[PDB]
Protein backbone atom coordinates (compact mmCIF):
# COMPACT_ATOMS: atom_id res chain seq x y z
CA UNK A 1 0.00 0.00 0.00
CA UNK A 2 1.57 3.54 -0.85
CA UNK A 3 1.36 6.97 -1.47
CA UNK A 4 -2.07 7.71 -3.08
CA UNK A 5 -3.64 4.77 -2.27
CA UNK A 6 -7.63 6.41 -1.08
CA UNK A 7 -7.61 8.32 -4.39
CA UNK A 8 -6.99 6.11 -6.86
CA UNK A 9 -10.16 5.02 -8.53
CA UNK A 10 -13.00 5.99 -11.24
CA UNK A 11 -14.40 9.23 -9.53
CA UNK A 12 -17.66 11.47 -10.76
CA UNK A 13 -18.52 15.17 -10.46
CA UNK A 14 -21.37 15.48 -8.36
CA UNK A 15 -21.41 19.11 -7.37
CA UNK A 16 -19.29 22.75 -8.17
CA UNK A 17 -19.17 26.19 -6.97
CA UNK A 18 -17.51 29.24 -8.43
CA UNK A 19 -15.94 27.33 -10.94
CA UNK A 20 -17.32 30.14 -13.90
CA UNK A 21 -15.74 32.74 -11.76
CA UNK A 22 -12.28 30.38 -11.01
CA UNK A 23 -12.65 30.36 -15.37
CA UNK A 24 -12.31 33.44 -15.55
CA UNK A 25 -9.46 34.58 -12.92
CA UNK A 26 -7.76 32.10 -15.07
CA UNK A 27 -8.56 34.00 -17.96
CA UNK A 28 -10.98 31.74 -19.79
CA UNK A 29 -13.14 33.40 -22.35
CA UNK A 30 -16.44 32.98 -22.74
CA UNK A 31 -17.34 30.75 -25.19
CA UNK A 32 -15.22 27.69 -23.25
CA UNK A 33 -16.76 28.89 -20.20
CA UNK A 34 -20.31 27.92 -20.88
CA UNK A 35 -19.15 24.53 -22.64
CA UNK A 36 -16.38 23.39 -20.15
CA UNK A 37 -18.60 24.72 -17.28
CA UNK A 38 -21.32 22.35 -18.26
CA UNK A 39 -19.19 19.19 -17.76
CA UNK A 40 -19.63 16.75 -15.56
CA UNK A 41 -15.92 14.84 -15.97
CA UNK A 42 -15.20 11.82 -14.48
CA UNK A 43 -11.91 11.89 -12.92
CA UNK A 44 -9.85 8.57 -13.19
CA UNK A 45 -6.64 8.20 -11.03
CA UNK A 46 -4.52 5.28 -11.47
CA UNK A 47 -0.97 4.44 -9.88
CA UNK A 48 2.16 2.52 -10.92
CA UNK A 49 5.03 2.47 -9.38
CA UNK A 50 6.26 6.31 -9.02
CA UNK A 51 4.00 7.51 -11.58
CA UNK A 52 0.39 8.67 -11.15
CA UNK A 53 -1.89 8.95 -13.75
CA UNK A 54 -4.93 12.08 -13.75
CA UNK A 55 -7.27 11.21 -16.54
CA UNK A 56 -10.29 13.36 -17.02
CA UNK A 57 -12.89 12.89 -19.31
CA UNK A 58 -16.29 14.74 -20.32
CA UNK A 59 -18.22 15.96 -23.13
CA UNK A 60 -16.00 19.10 -23.77
CA UNK A 61 -12.97 17.47 -23.32
CA UNK A 62 -10.21 14.42 -22.14
CA UNK A 63 -7.19 15.15 -20.56
CA UNK A 64 -4.33 12.86 -19.28
CA UNK A 65 -1.42 13.97 -16.81
CA UNK A 66 1.21 11.71 -15.78
CA UNK A 67 3.92 12.63 -13.06
CA UNK A 68 6.47 12.18 -10.20
CA UNK A 69 5.72 13.26 -7.15
CA UNK A 70 8.24 16.78 -6.75
CA UNK A 71 9.11 16.59 -10.74
CA UNK A 72 7.95 19.46 -12.99
CA UNK A 73 6.47 18.58 -16.09
CA UNK A 74 4.92 20.83 -19.18
CA UNK A 75 1.03 20.40 -19.26
CA UNK A 76 -1.62 22.12 -21.91
CA UNK A 77 -4.43 22.47 -20.07
CA UNK A 78 -8.16 22.12 -20.89
CA UNK A 79 -8.38 25.81 -21.89
CA UNK A 80 -4.78 25.17 -24.32
CA UNK A 81 -2.45 27.01 -21.29
CA UNK A 82 1.10 25.79 -21.26
CA UNK A 83 1.92 25.38 -18.23
CA UNK A 84 4.69 24.42 -16.09
CA UNK A 85 3.44 21.88 -13.26
CA UNK A 86 4.53 20.45 -10.37
CA UNK A 87 2.18 18.10 -7.87
CA UNK A 88 3.40 17.06 -4.06
CA UNK A 89 1.67 15.62 -1.36
CA UNK A 90 1.09 17.74 1.59
CA UNK A 91 -0.08 16.24 4.55
CA UNK A 92 -2.02 13.31 2.37
CA UNK A 93 -3.28 16.52 0.05
CA UNK A 94 -2.22 16.33 -3.90
CA UNK A 95 -0.97 20.09 -4.23
CA UNK A 96 -1.05 20.80 -8.16
CA UNK A 97 1.13 24.30 -8.81
CA UNK A 98 0.23 25.56 -12.54
CA UNK A 99 2.60 28.42 -13.70
CA UNK A 100 2.34 30.14 -17.07
CA UNK A 101 2.74 34.00 -18.35
CA UNK A 102 4.10 34.97 -14.51
CA UNK A 103 0.83 33.76 -13.52
CA UNK A 104 0.56 31.05 -10.73
CA UNK A 105 -2.64 28.45 -9.88
CA UNK A 106 -3.36 25.79 -7.33
CA UNK A 107 -5.14 22.97 -7.10
CA UNK A 108 -5.62 20.55 -4.39
CA UNK A 109 -7.48 17.03 -4.35
CA UNK A 110 -8.22 15.22 -0.60
CA UNK A 111 -10.40 12.84 0.39
CA UNK A 112 -13.02 13.99 2.71
CA UNK A 113 -15.73 11.12 4.07
CA UNK A 114 -16.82 9.01 0.63
CA UNK A 115 -15.76 12.50 -1.69
CA UNK A 116 -12.73 13.14 -3.63
CA UNK A 117 -13.04 17.18 -2.62
CA UNK A 118 -11.13 19.50 -5.55
CA UNK A 119 -10.29 23.58 -4.71
CA UNK A 120 -9.04 25.33 -6.99
CA UNK A 121 -7.64 28.77 -6.40
CA UNK A 122 -6.57 31.65 -8.46
CA UNK A 123 -5.91 35.12 -6.88
CA UNK A 124 -8.91 35.04 -4.45
CA UNK A 125 -11.19 33.10 -6.11
CA UNK A 126 -11.75 29.93 -5.45
CA UNK A 127 -13.64 26.76 -6.21
CA UNK A 128 -15.02 23.92 -4.80
CA UNK A 129 -15.28 20.39 -6.93
CA UNK A 130 -16.82 17.56 -5.71
CA UNK A 131 -16.67 14.05 -6.75
CA UNK A 132 -18.45 10.99 -5.51
CA UNK A 133 -16.99 7.19 -6.26
CA UNK A 134 -18.36 6.10 -10.34
O1 LIG B 1 -11.16 18.19 -11.78
C1 LIG B 1 -11.79 19.28 -11.60
O2 LIG B 1 -13.02 19.24 -11.63
C2 LIG B 1 -11.02 20.56 -11.46
C3 LIG B 1 -9.56 20.39 -11.41
C4 LIG B 1 -8.93 20.29 -12.78
C5 LIG B 1 -9.06 21.58 -13.45
N1 LIG B 1 -9.71 21.77 -14.59
C6 LIG B 1 -9.62 23.12 -14.86
C7 LIG B 1 -10.16 23.67 -16.09
C8 LIG B 1 -9.78 24.93 -16.51
C9 LIG B 1 -10.31 25.47 -17.62
C10 LIG B 1 -11.26 24.75 -18.41
CL1 LIG B 1 -11.89 25.33 -19.79
C11 LIG B 1 -11.64 23.47 -17.95
C12 LIG B 1 -11.08 22.92 -16.81
N2 LIG B 1 -9.02 23.79 -13.92
O3 LIG B 1 -8.65 22.82 -13.00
Amino acid sequence: SHMCDAFVGTWKLVSSENFDDYMKEVGVGFATRKVAGMAKPNMIISVNGDVITIKSESTFKNTEISFILGQEFDEVTADDRKVKSTITLDGGVLVHVQKWDGKSTTIKRKREDDKLVVECVMKGVTSTRVYERA
